[PDB]
């Protein structure tokens, strides 16, 4: 949907309350993982999102039958007849990867495109390949394909990870459920996207040690059943709503969630000046009125402050009493909405993968464009403050990730318009 | 253009010439400065280039008399009626920029949307701002819009660049020729395209001191006129046909040139182990059927080898004997080639701007997308190299620096065809 815009005016104090919806970083390999399941599977709390969309097409075109209605996905494995991911989808989406594990795990054979680059900037996926080559597999990358096979079941193995990733942990966590014998993953990513995969894996008869720690040690057992599961709320989805209330000065009241996943992002809040409530499956921001002051932060793998929120406390800084400082360490490039925001006004200085933002009183209005998912909702997140009528190109990216966001916000007092 | 494509057959050893046009990053500057004229200009040696149409458009919606036909561009700034740069061509290309300086230094007004930002990663516009500040220039930067103004003529001042610019040098020079008073511009980009700027501003009645040094000197004058000037050879694109011999052991002569603009490369290709004959005007790069020996190189600043290069040579290098050591030192996100290059079976490991290449024997065809200018030729690079038919998406971006650019290859023996 590459002609989408906002149309959005400034200066509501936002007020309400938003659900947050299952996360789109758990979907994506709790999806992958229905290929594992013996017996039907279905997942509850799915957000409809591209990605989402994206990888049900993928799984569908494997000859899984599959439906995805309202927020359920209810898949049968019994109808799949092949163990390839073709370029077109995997082109849409790297996460489309996460196919690789389960398939050659299951069926000891499956062929997906070689993931080319991403507007962010990530690492190849060369970790995820060694990963599978402990357990067994052989890989040859060619013609712009992943071919990956293994004789039986893969076998049981060490497995390291020298830098943390997170898709590489789900890729071969899956693969190291249906292995013969014992895997050990060190420096695996504790992200709690992990954790929720590891769950469904153990609901649908999987064996696994060291959950929400860096070693995951996998019995591996002969099948996996389906089950029903849902999908765990999205910690970057309610740490991005919250982020409306500061940077309005407003009331933001986040449900169906879990302060517990975003435990660093909260911390920043309160040294922002804000007075943050909660429950256990709740969370309140209220910025009183105040203009929030800057607060520093360094990316790093969770339980640290997340990348995935970055760009969106980038904008709160932007109008932040004070000056801060900024370090993306988990991705090569992505300061795409540092120029964008620039464009409204702000006062943000780049070195690298560091940067300092000087905040402002106000921004102005101008046209921006959107460049990556999360810099999509720190543009949102600009024009909600600025003064005037910000018009936000190349959106789309925005519906990878945030589900019903123009009504999300709408409800929260924002002046905001879908043009489409 | 978005959906063109170019579907290439590689394995033609290729042979012939190529007529090399004006220099893109010449052209830009040149066509900027057509504002300054007081009396009817002409540029000759045009390339027929998205980026020339665009500056075209924007000096015709200052109300200049301009027409493009064939390679010549005729102006006459005798209708000029605004000083405005609107968003929707600046949002296009940063280079939109280059009509600030003599819009401020002429008519004592210059209204240019800020640009955002750049596919491959640039430093922000401060240098140029600072720049026309030095000479008495007061930039308010709000709404998106850089307003300049001055009260009557610039006055000559002391220009520092922190950091080398092309285009701010660019940007200065044009202001500074109309300045009242001598104004010393130190850390001057060397780049040839400042040369041939300097040089047909001297044409125009300017007064420079210092052409091809780090340091020029500039005298201002009350008025410039108009006169004929031919853009000169563009270096990027000879050392890019130069390129298509080494990779496919062929031999292309490359005409209408000039080797003394690119020093730096045809020392890189004697390295792969190519036989360079040369004249005045004129390179030929025979490759004898050879492998070329992989070679490394840093991109620094003119005379140095220059970043433009970059993506090409990494594509000679992915075929080549042995590692090349690669550090780009320009740009920030200039390596998004190498996913697509890695489909094609290249061997690059990156870690920041540092990249190593370990030459294959054999590139297999498979799908890719260009992401930028150079990237873009870097595929064709590789395509034509590879076995088998491979499809480059979003080629579009080849038309902003490569004029006709199937027509020349064909004229080489390429199997290249565009699809649109
Ligand atoms: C990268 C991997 O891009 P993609 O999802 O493939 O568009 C990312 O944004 O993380
Ligand atoms: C940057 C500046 O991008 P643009 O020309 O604005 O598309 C570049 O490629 O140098
Ligand atoms: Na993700
Ligand atoms: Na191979
Ligand atoms: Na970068
Ligand atoms: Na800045
Ligand atoms: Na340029
Ligand atoms: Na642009
Ligand atoms: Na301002
Ligand atoms: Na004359
Ligand atoms: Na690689």
């Amino acid at each position: 949907n590459a002609m989408d815009k906002f149309l959005i005016t400034g200066g509501v104090k936002l007020e309400g309350e938003v659900r947050i919806s299952g996360a789109k970083n758990a979907a994506l390999p709790l999806l992958a993982a229905m290929i594992l399941a013996d017996s039907p599977i279905t997942l509850t709390n799915v957000p409809n999102l591209k990605d989402v969309n994206t990888l049900v097409k993928l799984i569908g075109g494997l000859g899984v039958t599959i439906s995805y209605e309202n927020d359920t996905v209810k898949a049968d494995t019994s109808t799949l007849d092949n163990q390839f991911a073709p370029y077109e989808l995997v082109k849409t989406m790297r996460a489309s990867i996460l196919v690789l594990g389960p398939l050659l795990a299951r069926y000891g054979n499956a062929k997906v495109s070689l993931p080319g680059g991403c507007a962010i900037g990530s690492r190849p996926v060369d970790q995820h390949l060694k990963a599978l080559e402990a357990l067994g597999a052989h890989i040859e990358v060619e013609n712009g394909y992943v071919h990956a096979t293994v004789d039986g079941r893969l076998k049981g193995g060490e497995v390291v990870f020298d830098m943390v990733t997170v898709g590489g942990t789900e890729n071969i966590l899956m693969a190291a459920a249906l292995a013969d014998g014992v895997t050990t993953i060190r420096n695996a990513a504790r992200e709690p996207e992990i954790t929720d995969l590891a769950q469904m894996l153990i609901k649908m008869g999987a064996k696994i040690e060291g959950l929400d720690t860096d070693t995951l040690v996998v019995t591996g057992v002969e099948s996996l059943h389906g089950c029903e599961y849902a999908v765990v709320a999205d910690r970057i989805e309610t740490g991005s709503y919250l982020a409306a209330a500061a940077i309005t000065g407003g009331r933001v009241k986040t449900t169906h969630t879990d302060p517990s996943l975003l435990e660093a992002v909260l911390d920043k809040f309160e040294e922002m000046g804000a007075e943050v409530t909660r429950g256990d499956d709740w969370i309140e921001l209220d910025m009183l009125g105040k203009r929030p002051k800057a607060v520093s932060f360094r990316t790093l793998p969770h339980p640290e402050f997340p990348t995935d929120m970055q760009a969106q406390i980038m904008a709160v800084n932007a109008i932040g009493r004070g000056f801060a400082t900024i370090s993306e360490t988990i991705f090569e490039n992505r300061f795409m909405h540092v120029p964008e925001l620039s464009r409204m006004g702000a006062n943000i200085q780049v070195e690298g993968h560091d940067a300092v933002v000087t905040g402002v009183e106000k921004l102005q209005a101008a046209p921006v464009m959107a460049t990556d998912l999360r810099a999509s909702f720190s543009l949102v997140l600009a024009a909600l403050v600025a003064e005037g009528d910000t018009l936000i190109d190349r959106i789309y990216h925005i519906d990878r990730g945030y589900e019903h966001v123009e009504e999300k916000l709408q409800g929260l007092g924002a002046k905001i318009k879908r043009v489409s």
